[PDB]
RNA sequence: GAAUUUCUACUGUUGUAGAUUCCUAAGGCGUUAC
DNA sequence: GGGGTAACGCCTTAGGATAAATATGCTAG
DNA sequence: CTAGCATATTTATCCTAAGGCGTTA
């Protein structure tokens, strides 16, 4: 248990961010109110949303006026074309190395263009606010005053767009990441404007086209070296613009392609280049009147002739039989099929008439067709399935009429559920009478002479008709758009540095300080006119009631705090370094990154800091106690005891009536930093951030720090939500939701209100931390964990997580053995109280969620849900590790995908790996005792941090991730798989594949058939042994899927049974014992052939799946070598029971087979953990173990 | 019709049990119903 | 499996999780 | 003319250690 798991603490470090509720105390509310900050941070968070705006503009235009003056050298872009396309030759370092070497180049070019422009020189600092800015919008043609008086309200609070600068940092940047400028210019646009260049080069070349060849600027007249003009934001616009969509060149490929219908020439569509970073109802009265409004417009009073469109429109299509149908015209669209269905009861009746009768080349498809010829048409449609005569006549007009008139005769006609209805019912005759309308002009043609008398007044009164689609957009835009909104307001206090640090000398900067009183936390945000009072405290005496002010004290960066001030301009007179020592700082032979790099110099630079730190009064209060400096192999083991031993808590005594004091003046915002478990009534384990909190001030923990308290802290300001309130009544018994729990009416003293904590307006506080402080350099321990794992064989289990069908997700525990240990369906945890049937609820969940979404009132949620499962199968994977010694196996997302029909989907379960990653980066127990592995201070970490879902490979540590191939459909047993393919429609191959069977005979005793094989002339890959798969298993049938006695179904049916019921129809006799090989070549009857072949299908694969019950088993049709076939039903305890776990088990023999290659190999460092399906194979049939 | 830093399941009784890394910025992709 | 559309969802990446030196506004003069 | 204080704004700049391919559910 826990010696396995021992010595993987303390690995590296981690930051994770705590979040509190600031609740007022005393009079800091009032104070707050009075003064107004909360209504002014919320104006400054809308103007400071205008400025970014606004600075975004300014920097899309510095990028546009300092990217329209860049040359390319030209002469490394031919050598990059020349590697990009010199094929793929191998992997060796001029394919990389020297690509790297021209694309930095590339870069460096572009950078420089950027930087010597005069502005960037004061692009992230204040002059830009100061005087850039107010220019630049004394200079823009539109401008306005309240954007010069938005960027004059942030003349001081520059200090504010720190992190904007930063991030905005990024984009002139040469560096490899996907935040650039240069980066994106020469990894993005530039690769797809050489593909571009290539492949109209060559359809240019090849042969001229059906369509013009765009020779009646223009990029295909100067194409060489356009890229240079490419590279700006109006540039790459103008290159789109030239080939996509209007017309462009790559239009008319795109409209012939269509006629060739050929893969090699839909390649040829040139790709468009990735665009520039950087560039670019009201209420119910409103609805109520609009629908009132149309409805007075429908129906009206029947004023000035019949203008009720509901009535006229239904004489209309009445008149349709009297009215010539040689001119009326009919849609192909899915009106068809609707109309196909309606008429017949097969939607398939005419679209075959017209394609089999009508025409037969392309078949002239055109948008409308004719009423006269689908009326022609049905009259001859081959009589598949009716009367001799059908008395159809004016089929089509007599379906118009008797869906105008005879449907229902209920046409005619502030809740939802009436204006629903009515909406409906007018789409629904909007759409009946949508084929009868003529959409746009000039569609392929046709459009000759109508007929007037119809069609006149049928588009006059279709137009009224046409408002429905935008007052249906309308309605789903303002109708449907959950109670509560998370929205929070970032509050500063009119410090534009506020909490950006808790040190004792940035305090009186940051006005920010922690206090605790009788074990509650509090935090004290000073008013900015008074921020020096916690500089002048009188007294800490101890004999009235005191607060404990924090005391902190920290040298956050030790490379740049150390050069900083010890060679300051106001300090370096003091600490007085020798010329050797300044000589050395500036050549740099103390950084090893340096050429010029001297063991001798870095050790005396290390001992000059050593005796500057010794002088300096702040930092020799830290205590530093340094390891010889002979035994530092670089500066970086200095700087890193530097930082370890640079942190420091203290708690002063402050006395709580000149804290009351201040509180009550208005001097101090005291908040006491709250969470449920801070209550006087909280009694049970308090949550992990609770522990975390109270861990950072620990006596224990800063005898030797692990939790640290990280500055940058945030206050956020939530509004309430939801005004009215859905309150359980007190003394009014309530009945429970669980349905196990004994007791089912529960009567509180006290009201308990749903969603209580959005009605109030609540203060939020964003705590970071740092867990392993001291955490020295140890981010992939996947080296360490091999090593242990090839000398602990006989002492380590395996886990195996599948995500099932019938179960949300599958767990299975093997020992090194094999033999399973542990198997149980995740679908319901079972904790210390109350079990969840979370696949119960999930499902009901389920369908309330469709049943919302169809009449009104959604909700959706379910997300959450299937997420807040996962967090206890993550707790409950954790500990079943901790406990069983185990390392975790599951499926790979990567790289062999499983298929659909799964509860729990593929991005689903990339956030359950992800949450199961980040869950063991960090173990902690919340009843270990805290210096115990696995405690509060001595962590598991039995995983790699979490960087990206591909740059995790085959191994996070203690977990694995396997290939999903093949591990559902083999035996427990001997791993027979299912590698046929019977592949008919081909009569002469049938032959052939049964040719190649070993032995086909009937076995009088067991009652079952013998089909012999070998492995080698199937599945040409040679592996495996022979087979002896019989007839005893898979026993279920589907027999068809669509419709009606065809619908997807399950009959039980004896294979046996149905191979003697096949063979004694063609004389095929097996009673005689023999074998039946040389009796089906006889030919003929291609139906015999093809029945045989699909009851193979229905003998050689052991998954037998039900769309109904838990019925499900993977019976398996071969030999065990001991005379009993692997059946799912009858679980011996150690093989997989249910039809579910045998992807799980099959996933830990995977883990298994890892272990071994881990085991087998001496290369550690390099191990090859990736299985393939050939060596899996062999794996699983171990045979003669 | 159920309390929460926040989420999920609760009533475990002004709360129970287990997850919980927050803010800012850039870009890419995808049902859809227009 | 469908002709040149964005409200909405998903995904990727990046920065930070700082105290102290230094320049500037304001009072004093 | 102007020493001193308070406040806002830019600044200082390590080193490791990487990471890949078996097709198919
Ligand atoms: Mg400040
Ligand atoms: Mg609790
Ligand atoms: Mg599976
Ligand atoms: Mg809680
Ligand atoms: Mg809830």
């Amino acid at each position: 248990g826990p010696k396995m798991f021992s010595n993987f603490t303390n690995q590296y470090p981690l930051s994770k961010t705590l979040r509190f509720e600031l609740k007022p105390v005393g009079k800091t509310l009032e104070h707050i109110e009075k003064k107004g900050l909360l209504e002014q941070d919320e104006k400054r968070a809308e103007d400071y949303k205008k400025v970014k705006k606004i600075i975004d503009e300014y920097h899309k235009d510095f990028i546009e006026e300092a990217l329209n003056n860049v040359k390319l050298n030209g002469e490394g872009l031919e050598e990059y074309y020349e590697l990009y396309f010199k094929k793929n030759k191998d992997d060796k370092d001029k394919k990389k190395k020297e690509f790297e070497k021209i694309q930095d180049n590339l870069r460096k070019q572009i950078v420089e263009a950027f930087k010597n422009h005069e502005k960037y020189k004061n692009l992230f600092k204040k002059e830009l606010i100061k005087e850039d800015l107010p220019n630049w919008l004394k200079n823009s043609e539109d401008t306005g005053e309240e954007d010069k008086e938005t960027v004059e309200k942030f003349k001081n609070f520059t200090t504010y767009f720190t992190g904007f600068h930063e991030n905005r940092k990024n984009m002139y940047s040469d560096e490899e990441k996907s935040t650039a400028i240069a980066y994106r210019l020469i990894h993005e646009n530039l690769p797809k404007f050489l593909d571009n260049m290539k492949v109209f080069e060559k359809i240019k070349e090849k042969h001229p086209e059906a369509e013009q060849l765009e020779k009646t600027n223009v990029e295909d007249i100067f194409s060489l070296d356009y890229f240079n003009h490419t590279l700006t934001q109006s540039g790459i616009d103008i290159y789109n613009t030239i080939i996509g969509g209007i017309q462009g060149l790559n239009e008319y490929i795109n409209l012939y392609r269509q006629k060739n219908n050929e893969k090699n020439r839909k390649l040829p569509k040139l790709k468009p280049l990735y665009k520039q970073i950087l560039s670019d109802f009201e209420n119910d009265e409103e609805l109520l009147e609009a629908i009132e409004e149309f409805y007075e417009n429908l129906n009206f009073s029947n004023n000035n002739e019949a203008t009720n469109v509901l009535e006229k429109l239904k004489e209309l299509l009445s008149n349709l039989a009297d009215y010539d149908l040689n001119k009326i015209y009919i849609r192909n669209d899915t009106s068809l099929t609707d109309i196909s269905q309606k008429i017949f009861g097969d939607w398939s009746v005419i679209k075959d008439a017209l394609n089999a009768h009508y025409d037969q080349k392309w078949l002239k498809k055109q948008k409308y067709f004719s009423i006269a010829e689908l009326q022609e048409a049905l009259d001859s449609y081959c009589k598949e399935s009716d009367e001799s005569k059908e008395q159809k006549e004016n089929s089509i007009a007599d379906y118009f009429k008797t869906l105008a008139q005879t449907k229902n005769e209920t046409d005619k006609k502030k809740d939802v559920e009436k204006i629903k209805a009515f909406l409906d019912s007018i789409m629904n005759l909007q759409h009946f009478v949508k084929p009868l309308h003529l959409v746009k002009g000039g569609s392929a043609g046709a459009e000759m002479e109508k007929d007037e008398a119809f069609y006149s007044e049928f588009e006059a009164l279709y137009e009224e008709l046409s408002q429905v689609i935008p007052l249906y957009n309308k309605v789903r835009n303002y109708l449907t758009q959950k109670p509560y909104s998370t929205e929070k307001i970032k509050l500063n206090f009119e410090n534009s540095t506020l909490l950006d640090g808790w040190d004792v000398n940035k305090e009186t900067d940051n006005t920010s300080v922690l206090l605790r009183k009788d074990g509650l936390y509090y935090l004290g945000i000073m008013n900015k006119k008074h921020n020096k009072v916690f500089e002048n405290i009188p007294e800490s005496n101890e004999n009235d009631k005191c607060y404990e002010k924090m005391d902190y004290k920290l040298l956050p960066g030790a490379n740049k705090m150390l050069p900083k001030v010890f060679f300051s301009n106001k300090n370096i007179d003091y600490f007085n370094p020798s010329a050797e020592i300044l000589e050395i700082y500036e050549n740099g032979t103390h950084k090893k990154s340096g050429d010029n790099f001297n063991l001798d110099d870095c050790h005396k630079l290390i001992d000059f800091f050593k005796e500057s730190i010794n002088k300096h009064e702040d930092w020799k209060k830290f205590g530093f106690k340094f390891s010889p400096t002979s035994s530092y192999e670089d500066i970086s083991g200095f700087y890193r005891e530097v930082e370890q031993q640079g942190y420091k808590i203290s708690f002063k005594n402050i006395s709580e009536s000149y804290i009351d004091e201040l509180v009550d003046e208005g001097k101090l915002y005291l908040f006491q930093i709250y969470n449920k478990d801070f209550s006087p009534y909280s009694k049970g384990k308090p949550n992990l951030h609770t522990l975390y909190w109270k861990a950072l001030f620990d006596e224990e923990n800063l005898k030797d720090v692990v939790y640290k308290l990280n500055g940058e802290a945030e206050v956020f300001y939530r509004k309430a939500s939801i005004n009215e309130t859905i309150v359980h009544k007190a003394n009014e018994p309530i009945k429970n939701k669980n349905p196990l729990n004994p007791k089912k009416q529960s009567t509180f003293e006290y009201d308990i209100i749903k969603d209580r904590r959005y009605t109030v307006d609540k203060f939020q506080f964003h705590v970071p931390i740092t867990m392993n402080f001291k955490a020295e350099g140890n981010s992939n321990i996947n080296d360490e964990v091999n090593e242990f794992l090839k000398g602990n064989a006989p002492d380590v289990n395996i886990i195996g997580i599948d995500r099932g069908e019938r179960h949300l997700l599958y767990l299975t525990l093997i020992d090194q053995k094999g033999k399973i240990v542990e198997q149980d369906s995740l679908n319901t945890i079972t904790n210390e109280h109350n079990e969840t049937d979370y696949h119960a609820l999930l499902d009901d969940k389920e369908k309330e969620r469709d049943k919302a979404r169809k009449s009104w009132g959604t909700i959706e949620n379910i997300k959450e849900l299937k997420e807040g499962y996962l967090s206890q199968v993550v707790h409950k994977i954790a500990k079943l590790m901790v406990e069983h010694n185990a390392i975790v196996v599951m499926e790979d997302l990567n790289f062999g995908f499983k298929r659909g029909r799964f509860k729990v989907e593929k991005q689903v379960y990339q956030k359950f790996e992800k949450m199961l990653i980040d869950k063991l980066n960090y173990l902690v127990d919340k009843d270990k005792e805290p210096n115990e592995p696995g405690g509060l201070l001595n962590a598991y970490q039995l995983t790699n941090k979490f960087e990206s879902f591909q740059k995790m490979g085959k191994q996070s540590g203690f977990l694995f991730y396997v290939p999903a191939w093949n591990t559902s459909k083999i035996d427990p047993t001997t791993g027979f798989v299912n590698l046929f393919h019977p592949r008919y429609e081909n009569v002469e191959k049938a032959k052939e594949f049964f040719n190649k069977f070993d032995s086909i005979r009937y076995n009088s005793e067991k009652d079952y058939f013998e089909f012999a094989f070998d492995y080698n002339n199937f599945t040409e890959k040679a592996e495996g042994t022979k087979w002896t798969v019989c007839t005893y298993g898979e026993r279920i049938k589907t027999y068809r899927n669509a419709d009606k006695n065809n619908q997807w179904d399950s009959k039980e049916v004896n294979v046996t049974e149905e191979f003697k019921n096949l063979f004694d129809e063609y004389n095929i006799d097996y009673k005689n014992g023999n074998d039946l090989k040389e009796a089906i070549l006889s030919q003929d009857d291609a139906d015999f052939f093809k029945s045989l072949l699909h009851l193979l299908r229905l003998t050689l694969q052991m998954r037998n799946s039900i769309t109904g019950t838990e019925i499900d088993y993977i019976i398996s049709p071969v030999a065990n070598e001991n005379g009993e076939f692997f059946d799912s039903r009858k679980a011996d305890e150690s093989l997989p029971k249910d039809a579910d776990a045998n992807g799980a088990y099959h996933i830990a023999r995977k883990g298994l087979w890892v272990l071994e290659q881990i085991k087998q190999t001496d290369d550690l460092k390099k191990v090859n953990l990736a299985i393939s399906n050939k060596e899996w194979l062999e794996f699983v049939q171990e045979r003669k173990n």
